[PDB]
């Protein structure tokens, strides 16, 4: 006798909110989209001291959820014929050409297997030229193709990529072609001076308002800031591929495909990728320090799952974010928050919600 929005919103009470007093966490929006519809979830405030209320207008950075549509852009160039996944960069940025760089190929960039890039570039790496010479400068460590370490220096290099082989610069690729093909129109690199005022302010560890400050390849690594609606968009894409143009359909469907494991986790392009049913311990274990922070082996898929679902997490110094979907059950969630909170807590709130969802 409970209509099935209050139920969900229910349930999104039930796990989602308590972590706003557990972390002090300013504002939080939590969506679910199931059998094409969408129920959204706002609480809090996107800035504190202007007393505004987190709403549908609301714009929170999504850190390296940012890397899945890196990933899509990716897809989209492949599909396109502008780049094979087999391809060196050198072949785009003519300046990598001879260089030890030049020996890895646009997969294990955007998977994260070039065997010596670290979570992140160098602090005093900043301008074009600095980060140009630091992939001259790259010389291997381990051997290529055998070794995940996330890195936000080896998808940026393929985003860099992607963007050239397409003569954009990486910024109009999403603005001007992703995302306007995905349908969202409230998503950006960069946020215009019209837009301002739905810029949530992020919150530090001392709950102090910040935002993003820029970096080397942000962009492809974790520039994106994008609304719940959006976010929710984003997810019916991945959900109903067949909904779009051949070209973004393929983009979306080469975001899907697994491309080796570590233990129970698939690396897809951009996200991860897990046999469904899930246990928690699964999911959890993508986000252990052994799997995000140290190198690890990969091995090539055995069991190629037929029933799956699909996860990333992302943050800034201000934000957190979660998205996850799981196709067969037509059902995917976005969380959003203007405070990080562990990646444990975004997880497991998801998993409570979604699995206690009537079908």
């Amino acid at each position: 006798n409970t209509p099935k929005d209050q139920e969900i919103k229910k349930l999104v009470d039930q796990n989602f909110k308590p972590l706003l007093e557990k972390y002090d966490v300013p504002g939080m929006a939590v969506g679910v989209i199931q059998n094409n519809k969408k129920y959204e979830m706002y609480y809090g405030l996107q800035s504190v001291q202007d007393k505004k209320a987190v709403n549908s207008s609301t714009i929170f950075e999504l850190g390296s959820v940012s890397k899945l549509f890196t990933a899509t852009a990716g897809g989209y160039a492949k599909n396109k014929g502008k780049i094979s996944f087999d391809d060196t960069p050198g072949k785009y940025w003519k300046e990598l050409k001879n260089t030890p760089i030049d020996q890895v190929n646009l997969l294990q960039l955007a998977t994260y297997t070039s065997g010596n890039l670290a979570l992140q570039f160098p602090d005093e790496v900043k301008t074009d030229q600095q980060v140009l010479t630091f992939f001259k400068d790259w010389k291997p460590k381990n051997s290529i193709g055998e070794y995940r370490q996330y890195s936000n220096p080896s998808i940026g290099l393929f985003g860099k990529v992607v963007a050239l082989s397409m003569n954009k610069p990486f910024d109009q690729v999403l603005e001007k072609t992703i995302f306007p093909a995905l349908g969202l129109k409230h998503s950006y690199v960069n946020v215009p001076k019209t837009q301002m005022q739905n810029y949530a302010f992020g919150y530090n560890q001392e709950n102090q308002p910040i935002r993003v400050n820029p970096g080397p390849l942000d962009a492809p690594a974790y520039g994106v800031k994008s609304t719940l609606p959006d976010m929710l968009s984003f997810i019916h894409a991945n959900l109903n591929p067949q909904k779009y143009p051949a070209d973004i359909q393929r983009a979306i469907n080469e975001t899907h495909q697994g491309r080796y494991q570590v233990n129970t986790m698939y690396q897809a392009l951009g996200w991860e990728e897990f046999s469904y049913p899930a246990t928690l311990q699964t999911l959890l274990d993508s986000n252990s320090e052994q799997i995000v922070m140290k190198p690890n082996k990969v091995t090539a898929i055995s069991k190629e799952p037929s029933v799956k679902m699909y996860h990333k997490t992302g943050s800034t110094t201000g934000f957190g974010t979660y998205v996850v979907f799981i196709p067969k059950e037509n059902i995917g969630l976005v969380m959003l928050t203007n405070k990080r909170i562990p990646n444990e807590e975004r997880i497991k709130a998801a998993y409570a919600v979604l699995n206690a969802i009537k079908k």
